[PDB]
């Protein structure tokens, strides 16, 4: 292990993706893209700009559960392949902002039961579980969250810490 990941977390900053479906997700984590609504594509480009590592902790609604988590390896650009997301209906791709590239950290996921214990100063310290898409998650919280997760040995954390 865990000592380039704690590497990689020190000083970061943390984000909870929240997504409606396990097919964004899924996307996500074959093509390392991700994208959000403006308002907070804004707050994960200020804070790409701010941190060594910003990190994106993403859980599908009704999961239960983590599904992973990744660095911004970019700011948010446009232009480029079209992303066939599902959007939630109404849903046009127009409404989304710009698409980021993210380098994945663990593609395991963890359920809820696990981080029970895990508080976020930022939203009230609800349960870290609990929090709009895009809510921003203390750095103690959010490095313990991410050390929760059980190690994904397919992942080389080496080609990540060259990106810092």
């Amino acid at each position: 292990g865990t000592s380039k990941l704690k590497y990689v977390l020190q000083d970061a900053r943390f984000f909870l993706i929240k997504s409606n479906n396990h097919e964004n997700v899924s996307l996500a984590k074959a093509k390392g893209v991700w994208s959000t609504l403006p308002v907070n594509e804004k707050k994960l480009n200020l804070a790409f700009r701010s941190a060594r590592s910003v990190i994106l902790i993403f859980s599908v609604r009704e999961s239960g559960k983590f599904q992973g988590f990744a660095r911004l390896s970019s700011e948010s650009h446009h232009g480029g392949s079209p992303i066939h997301w599902v959007l939630p209906a109404g849903m046009s791709a127009k409404m989304l902002g710009g698409v980021f590239k993210i380098d994945w950290i663990c593609r395991r996921e963890l359920p809820f039961t696990k981080s029970a214990h895990l508080t976020n100063p930022w939203n009230e310290h609800k349960p870290v579980k609990i929090g709009r898409d895009g809510q921003e998650i203390e750095l103690e919280c959010g490095t313990q969250l991410c050390l929760l997760f059980p190690p994904d040995e397919s992942i080389d954390l080496y080609q990540v810490i060259h990106k810092m």
